[PDB]
């Protein structure tokens, strides 16, 4: 009855939006094991953009999140069908993944806007009137 | 065999230092229930200092932390012996609490410096040379 779920990401400056996404993946089925993949520093900076925390730091933080059962750190930057077979993964949860949908292994999850870490720094700054 | 542990705090902009502290409280004994108290907005600002996230936001974030079994939100600003009796609390874990030590109900925990949220914003800013 136990369904292996895989989610990946940078998880830089972990905030409530990441946590809500992890929870939703974990609760896709009644009985799950959620594996979370954490992207490497060199590959993230080359392909996506700047990251402030190292792989070690980003991974140590995810360890404290209730919904996380396993962590692959670093994870591969591209999910392959060999990867799914090797870790006996039943679904990938993300927010091209055409082949994942074709195989029935795709489960969508939602981003929550406005809860980010950068948003909080903006809130602190609003305390200082421009004039 | 199950030991009720109580920890309280502001938990504004939750970071790895808070998480490590919660873990340490949770692992004080083999078999624990960790209750976490979250201080109110009005009382924190009057007595400690400024807080950026509301009570609701600070509490919703703690809900995702693996070590947290129960949350009292808002918690009282001062722990009283009536409070310990009402929630059948065996130890309070903090980092005056003289009466707690006299009763054998005090367990110390450690702050981890340098992992804070404000520290990360400083790191982002170091990317911009003064000149
Ligand atoms: N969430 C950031 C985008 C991304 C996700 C997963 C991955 O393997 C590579 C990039
Ligand atoms: N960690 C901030 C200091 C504080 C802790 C607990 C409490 O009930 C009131 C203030």
């Amino acid at each position: 009855k136990n369904v292996v779920i895989y989610a990946d990401g940078v998880y830089d400056m972990l905030h409530l939006g990441h946590m809500k996404q992890l929870e939703q993946a974990k609760k896709l089925f009644e009985n799950t094991t959620l594996i979370v993949g954490v992207t490497s520093d060199n590959e993230t900076k080359l392909f996506k953009g700047q990251v402030v925390q190292t792989l070690e730091e980003r991974t140590e933080t995810l360890k404290h999140i209730r919904w996380v059962d396993e962590i692959i750190s670093p994870c591969p930057w591209v999910v392959t069908p060999e990867f799914l077979e090797k870790y006996k993964i039943d679904y990938v949860a993300h927010d091209i993944y055409a082949w994942l949908k074709r195989a029935g292994k795709f489960k969508a999850t939602q981003r929550t806007e406005g809860v980010s870490t950068t948003d909080l720094i903006v809130r602190i700054l609003k305390n200082y009137e421009d004039y």
